[PDB]
């Protein structure tokens, strides 16, 4: 992430930090992506899509530093990755970017809902905050793109809201958002996500609650003049998401 502050799980109690493991040589960070309910995680299609072996990942909760083993962390396989049925990687563009991993001990249990592992609700449907909302993201992201290792602490920042006639400024992203991905971002230039970030979560504040607005997905570069990060609209999506679930 390009913006604000080094945080800490307990104010991300719902993180997932997903690795892939490697033939022979180890384990690389995936992505983040949220713990929905003991048993489920979420986040994007474009982060599995070219290696589905659902055997290959480790994800983690309550873990607080990408290479360092945080405060009563748990440690988990995913039994099953479910990737959508229609996903599309459009120039820069994602389509239908969401996926949902069945975490495990590796004891065959969902895990415990402890100080450092939160759910965090899902949107209701017909229900997004309106532009000019602040929400959050977190993730291991790059700090600068320039950058090509991912920071040892973990981030977190906060970006405003756009409305999709506004990031549908053919100075912007065209007509290639659409009214299912949602444009957020600080009044320009200076905070963002990036890269390895994506499946991390947009979390808007609703009525009081803490809630799952959308899933980090694409941006055209990080931190610039008329480019937004965008970030799946939840939603459009709570159907599928009950009936792959
Ligand atoms: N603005 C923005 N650029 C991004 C690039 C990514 O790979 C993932 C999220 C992003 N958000």
């Amino acid at each position: 992430i390009i913006g604000g502050e080094f945080t800490t799980i307990e104010n991300q109690p719902w993180f997932a930090a997903i690795y892939r493991r490697h033939r022979g040589g180890s384990v690389t960070y995936v992505c983040g992506g949220s713990l929905m309910s003991p048993c489920w995680v979420i986040s994007a299609t474009h982060c599995f899509i070219d290696y589905p072996k659902k055997e290959d990942y480790i994800v983690y909760l309550g873990r607080s530093r990408l290479n360092s083993n945080t405060q009563g962390e748990m440690k988990f396989e995913v039994e099953n990755l479910i990737l959508h049925k229609d996903y599309s990687a459009d120039t820069l563009a994602h389509h239908n970017d969401i996926a949902l991993l069945k975490i495990r001990s590796k004891e065959g249990r969902c895990a415990q809902p402890s100080r450092t592992i939160q759910t965090i609700a899902l949107p209701s449907m017909y229900n997004d905050p309106q532009f000019g909302t602040s929400c959050e993201i977190t993730g291991f992201g790059k700090e600068n793109s320039t950058d090509y290792l991912y920071p040892e602490q973990l981030k977190m920042t906060v970006v405003k809201l756009i409305s999709h006639r506004e990031c549908q400024q053919p100075h912007y992203y065209g007509s290639e958002v659409t009214t299912k991905m949602l444009c957020a971002a600080d009044p320009q230039w200076k905070t963002d996500s990036c890269q390895g970030d994506s499946g991390g979560p947009l979390v808007c504040s609703l009525q009081g609650r803490m809630t799952l607005t959308g899933i980090v997905s694409w941006g055209r570069g990080c931190a610039l003049k008329d480019k937004p990060g965008v970030y799946t609209r939840v939603s459009h999506f709570l159907p599928w998401i009950r009936s792959h679930t």
